C-alpha cells in the first residue's frame, strides 16, 4: 500500500503526511479550507467544519514536552504559546519537511467508500466540479472540537429566557460585552479561559458547574512547565501503583498549595477521579477580585433570572455562554466504521475499526490525553504507517474487541461517566503503548547498564517527545542531545537578564554541604559484611 | 484648637474629617475636584492636581486588612477591590459618618499662610473669586503620587528616538496600543501592571530595571490575602530580630516558591533589602506566555532602536512608558515648612515639621507603608487631632531633630537608596509607634493573663485595623468581635458554592491525628518534678 489518503491538514494530518513520506509511502491531503492548522489558525468567523477558537488562546503544554521527537521547538519560543506562535511551529515544521505539496487545499471529502476489497474509493469535490479517486489507506484528521455540544434540555426555562445565549464554539472577542451581566456554563478550560477574560471588564460573571473540577496553573515547579513535572515516568508509576485514593490524598494536597478549593468553591464531588483539570493561571485571582463568582448547576432558567441547585438565585443576567464542550462526527464515512455506543467509541486503540478485515484505515487525532496530544499523533501516524506496509500487525477482531471493552471499563473508572471524557487517556501509558507496537519505546533497565546518565533523566527527568527516538526505527541523534540540553531552551526566552557572579567561590546561599554532609553518611555502618 | 482645616477630600481628609467630629473638633474640608475619593475616583482624562489611575486598577491590600478600625467592610465585598468598589466603601463611610456636609468642592487651596502665631491664615479660591479665612490648625491630604517623575536625563538618546512616549500618570486604556511594540521602564506595580495589560493584545512588551524586584502575588496561604499572612505581629518580631542575612534566606525561599526569580530573570540585586515588592498575579504567567520579556536598564536609546546596560539590542520600539514612579510637592506652602533635602524629608515621623513653635500643622497620607495606608492614615489622624486639642504633646525640636535623622538612617540601611523609597516603612511598627502615643496599642503580655483567645490571635493571628480599637480612647466594641469573625466576612464573597457532606463521622479524609497524636507526646517523660 503506497497512495495513501490523509483526510484534512490539520495537527494530524502533518504529522502523518510526514510519518508518510518517513515509511515512504506516497500521500494526498485533503483540506476543506485555504490553508493549514485546522483548529491553531486563528480566524475571526466561524466558518463551518473547523473548530472556532478565541483570539487570546494560549497553549498548555510546554514547548519541550509539545514539539515532535524529532523537530525540537526553535530555542527562542516561549514555552507556552500564543495560538498564532504555535501555527508558526506548525508552518515552520512543514517548511523543514516539505510536506506543503501534497495539500489540495479548497478540496473536501464528501464519502470514503470501500472498494471490492484492499483499496478505498474517495469522493472529493473541488471549485464546483468533483472528482473521485481510489486509494490504497485512509488516515483520517478531520478534528473533533467541530460539532457543538449544547444541551439545552438540561436547561428548562431556556425558551422563556430573553437576553442573549450562545455556546463557546461561536466565542471570539470579549470586546462588545462589557459592564454585562453574564453567566457561563461549565468548568470547561473554555468556560474558564472565557469567563476569566469576560470578567475583567463585566459588570458581574458567574460559573455554574454541578460537579466543579481541579484548577491549576501551568506555573510549576521553580516556574517550571506544569508538565515537565507531571509527566515524568517515575510519577506516572507512583499514579499507577500506589492505591487509588492514595493517589488522591497526593492530588488534594498538590492542588490545593495553589488555593483552598472548598473556600474558593470548586472542591470536586469525587476527588477519587484523574479527570483533566483546568489550566488557568488566572481564575483563582479573578474569583478573588470577584469578578466571577462560581455556582451550582443552573437549576431553572427565566427570562432574565436564573435559579440554580442550591436554592440561589441571580437576577438580570444579559448573557448565558454554554461553554459545554464539543462532540465529533464523521458525515464522510460509512456509519458502523466508527460505531460509538452508550458512551464507548469502538476503535482499536482509537484509531482503527475492529470489524475491517484488511487494516487499512485509522482515525487519529480520536483523542485527549493528560498531556500533550502532538507527540500522541506522532505515534499513533508511526505505528500506523507502518502497520499500512505491514511492517505491524493488528491481533484478531476477538482481542481487538475484547481490548476496546476493557479500555473503556478502565478508563470510566478513572476519569468519570461524562460525555467530556469519551477519549481520556493517562498521556506516557498511552505513547508507551503506541512505542512497544513499533518497538521505539525504551527499556530503560537494559539501558542502566549502557547509559546511566540517560536511564536516570528518562525514568526521573522530564518524559519529552524527544525518547521515543532513542531506539526503534526512524531515529533522531540529536535526541539524546535534546534531551540533555532543554534546560537551555527553557530558559532561552525567560532568562533574559543577568546578574554576574560566580559559582566557583561565591560568598552568595551556600550549597555543597548538601553534597559533603550525605557523601560521609554512605560510608557509616558498611564495614566488610562478607 | 477647634476651627480646623483639611486640605483635600482624599482617603485621609475623609479620616481625619471623621477623627475630627469624633475628637469633637470643627472641620472645614477643601476640595480641588467635585467630589471625593481623590486617586480612587477614576476618570477618564488626567485633569491636574490629582492622581490618574488606569480603568483597571485592583488594589492588594485585604479588605480586613485594610478597612477602617471600626467600620469593617460589608461581608458580600470581595478581598481585592476593583477602583471602582473600593470608591464606594468611601462613599458610604462618607455616609455613615456623616461627612459629606464640611466638603467644599471646587475650591482649591492657594497658600497656607502663618498668623502672627496659634493660627493659620488660608487662601482658597471658589468659581473665578478667591475668598479667604483663618484656622487654629492645618491637616494636609493633597496626595503624593500626583507629580510624576521623568527622569528623562538618565536615557541619553531619548531626543532622537522617534515612536511615542509618556509616563504612567498618563495611562489609562491599552486599547490603542494593540500589535505595537511597547518598552516599560521601571518595576513599579504600575509598570507591571501597565506591563501585563498592555502585553496580552501586543507585539511585545520589554520592562527595563538595573535593580529587579521580587515579584508576589496576593494568593497566599490556602488562598487567604498576602497581608494576612505576612502583617502578623509574630511574623514582624522575626524580620526585626533575627539576623538580616537570615531574614535574607527566609525571603528568597519564600519569594522562590511561586518561581525561581533568577530563571524568569528578575532576581534582585541586594537580596538584603525589604523594599516593596510588586504585586501582580499575572506578571509570571505572562513572562512565560512570552508577551512580556524583563530587561537590564535602558543604556540609551535611538530613533527605534533601545541600547541596554548588558549590550543587548531591542529594534523598532513604537513606544516607551516611563513607569519610573511619582514624586510630591506643597505649592501652598511655606518652603521651609516641609524640607526635603538629599533624599530626607525632615518631618517628624512623616508628619509634623519640628521648626514649628505650636504644633498646630501635620502632613497626613505623605508615607508608603509595606501594609495598608488606609488604617495608618486613620492612627495617623488618631494622633494628630489629639496633638491639636493638647491631650498629646511633641517631645523637643532637638529631639525630634534627632529622630528624624535616626529614622532616615535606619530607612536607607532597610530600603535602599532609591527616591523611591523616600516614605518606605514597615507596616505595624509604624502602627503600634502611632497608637503608642495615644496609648491605643494593645499591651499583649497583659491581656495574655486576661484574655488569652485574642492575646494568642492578635500576635500569631492576622494584624487587622480593629486592633487598634481594643485598648486607648474611643473604641468600638465591635472590634473584639470583627476581629473573631473575620474569617466569616472573607469567606463571604468566595466561597458560593457548597458540597454538604459531613465533620462529624465523615470518611474520606482524616484529620483528629495531628491533635491525639501529638497530645500524648504532650505526657512524656513529665513526671513529678515538684
Ligand atoms: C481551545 C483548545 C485548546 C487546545 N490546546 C491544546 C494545547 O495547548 N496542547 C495540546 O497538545 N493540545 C491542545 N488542544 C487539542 C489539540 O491540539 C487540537 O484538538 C488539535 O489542533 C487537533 O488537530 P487535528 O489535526 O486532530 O484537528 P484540527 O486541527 O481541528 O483539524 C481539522 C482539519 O480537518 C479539516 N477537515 C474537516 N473536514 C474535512 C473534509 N470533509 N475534508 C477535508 N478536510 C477536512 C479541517 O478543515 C481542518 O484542516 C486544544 C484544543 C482546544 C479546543
Ligand atoms: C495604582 C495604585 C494602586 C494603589 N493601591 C493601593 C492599595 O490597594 N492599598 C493601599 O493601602 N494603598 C494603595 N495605593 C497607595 C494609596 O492607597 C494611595 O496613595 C491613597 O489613595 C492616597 O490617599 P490620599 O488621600 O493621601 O491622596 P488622594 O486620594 O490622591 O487625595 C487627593 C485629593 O486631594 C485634593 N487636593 C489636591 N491638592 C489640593 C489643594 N491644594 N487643596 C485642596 N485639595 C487638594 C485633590 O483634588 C483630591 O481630591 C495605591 C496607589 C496607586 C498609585
Ligand atoms: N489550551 C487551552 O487554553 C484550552 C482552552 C480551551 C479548551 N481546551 C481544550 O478543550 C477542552 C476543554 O474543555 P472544553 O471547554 O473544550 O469542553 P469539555 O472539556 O468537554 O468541558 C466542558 C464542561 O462543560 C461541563 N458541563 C456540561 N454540561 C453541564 C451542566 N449541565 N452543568 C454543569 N456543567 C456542565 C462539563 O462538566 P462534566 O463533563 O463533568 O459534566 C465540562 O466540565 C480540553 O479537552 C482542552 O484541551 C484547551
Ligand atoms: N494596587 C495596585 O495594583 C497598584 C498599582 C500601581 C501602583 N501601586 C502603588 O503605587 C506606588 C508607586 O508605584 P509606581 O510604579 O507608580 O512608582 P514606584 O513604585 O516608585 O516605581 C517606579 C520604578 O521606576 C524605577 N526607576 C526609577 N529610576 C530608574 C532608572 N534610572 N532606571 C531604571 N529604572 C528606574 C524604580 O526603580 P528604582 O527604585 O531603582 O528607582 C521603580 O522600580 C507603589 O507603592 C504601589 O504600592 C499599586
Ligand atoms: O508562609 C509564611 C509563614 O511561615 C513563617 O515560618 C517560616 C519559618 O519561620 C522558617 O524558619 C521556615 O524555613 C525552613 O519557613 C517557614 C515558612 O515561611 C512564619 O512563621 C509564618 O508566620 C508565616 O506566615
Amino acid at each position: 500500500a503506497k497512495k495513501v489518503a490523509v483526510i484534512g491538514a490539520g495537527v494530524s494530518g502533518l504529522i502523518s503526511l510526514k510519518c508518510c513520506v518517513d515509511e515512504g509511502l506516497e500521500p494526498t491531503c485533503f483540506e476543506r479550507t485555504e490553508d493549514i492548522g485546522g483548529l491553531w489558525r486563528f480566524k475571526e468567523n466561524v466558518e463551518d467544519g473547523r473548530a472556532s477558537i478565541y483570539q487570546s488562546v494560549i497553549t498548555n503544554t510546554s514547548k519541550e514536552m509539545s514539539c515532535f521527537s524529532d523537530f525540537p521547538m526553535p530555542e527562542h519560543f516561549p514555552n507556552f504559546l500564543h495560538n498564532s506562535k504555535l501555527l508558526e511551529y506548525f508552518r515552520i515544521f512543514a517548511k523543514k519537511f516539505d510536506l506543503l505539496k501534497y495539500i489540495q487545499f479548497q478540496t473536501t471529502v464528501l464519502s470514503v467508500k470501500k472498494c471490492p476489497d484492499g483499496q478505498w474509493e474517495i469522493v472529493t469535490e473541488s471549485n464546483g466540479k468533483e472528482q473521485s479517486a481510489v486509494f490504497d489507506a485512509v488516515m483520517v484528521c478531520s478534528g473533533h472540537h467541530i460539532l457543538p455540544h449544547i444541551p439545552l434540555q438540561s436547561f428548562p426555562g431556556i425558551e422563556r429566557f430573553k437576553g442573549q445565549y450562545f455556546h463557546s464554539r461561536q466565542y471570539k472577542h470579549p470586546e462588545g460585552f462589557e459592564g454585562k451581566r453574564i453567566l457561563v456554563i461549565g468548568i470547561g478550560n473554555s468556560a474558564s479561559d472565557i469567563a476569566v477574560e469576560l470578567s475583567k471588564k463585566a459588570a458581574q460573571v458567574f460559573i455554574s458547574t454541578r460537579h466543579g473540577s481541579w484548577v491549576m496553573s501551568r506555573i510549576s515547579d521553580d516556574g517550571y512547565p506544569w508538565d515537565m513535572v507531571f509527566h515524568t515516568r517515575f510519577s506516572s508509576m507512583l499514579r499507577n501503583v500506589l492505591p487509588r485514593t492514595v493517589v488522591k490524598w497526593m492530588m488534594e494536597q498538590q492542588m490545593n498549595r495553589w488555593f483552598n478549593h472548598e473556600n474558593y468553591g470548586l472542591e470536586p464531588q469525587n476527588k477519587y477521579l484523574m479527570k483533566e483539570p483546568v489550566l488557568n493561571d488566572d481564575l483563582p485571582s479573578r474569583l478573588l477580585y470577584g469578578a466571577i463568582k462560581v455556582k451550582s448547576r443552573v437549576k431553572e432558567l427565566t427570562e432574565t433570572s436564573a435559579i440554580f441547585e442550591d436554592g440561589t438565585v441571580e437576577e438580570d443576567i444579559d448573557v448565558i455562554v454554554f461553554a459545554t464542550g464539543y462532540t465529533f462526527s464523521f458525515p464522510f464515512l460509512e456509519d458502523s466504521l466508527v460505531k460509538v455506543e452508550n458512551n464507548m467509541v469502538s476503535l482499536y486503540k482509537y484509531m482503527f475499526p475492529p470489524h475491517l478485515e484488511k487494516p487499512t484505515l485509522a482515525c487519529i487525532g480520536l483523542i485527549q490525553p493528560l498531556g500533550s496530544i502532538f507527540p500522541t499523533v506522532e505515534l499513533q501516524a508511526r505505528w500506523v504507517t507502518r502497520v499500512f506496509k505491514g511492517l505491524c500487525t493488528l491481533p484478531s477482531e476477538s482481542t481487538m474487541m475484547a481490548d476496546i471493552i476493557k479500555r473503556n471499563e478502565k478508563r470510566i473508572d478513572l476519569f468519570g461517566e461524562s460525555q467530556s471524557q469519551i477519549l481520556q487517556t493517562n498521556y506516557i501509558d498511552y505513547l508507551d503503548e503506541l512505542a512497544l507496537e513499533i518497538g521505539a519505546k525504551p527499556d530503560l533497565l537494559s539501558l542502566l547498564l549502557k547509559d546511566p546518565k540517560l536511564a536516570m533523566k528518562l525514568y526521573f527527568g522530564p518524559c519529552n517527545s524527544y525518547q521515543y527516538r532513542l531506539v526503534g526505527p526512524g531515529q533522531w541523534e540529536g535526541a539524546r542531545n535534546a534531551i540533555f540540553t532543554q534546560k537551555q531552551r527553557i530558559l532561552k526566552p525567560l532568562k533574559t537578564r543577568a546578574l554576574k557572579a560566580s559559582s566557583n567561590f561565591p560568598v552568595s546561599f551556600l550549597l555543597k554541604i548538601l553534597g559533603l554532609l550525605a557523601v560521609v553518611v554512605a560510608f557509616f555502618f558498611q564495614l566488610q559484611w562478607f
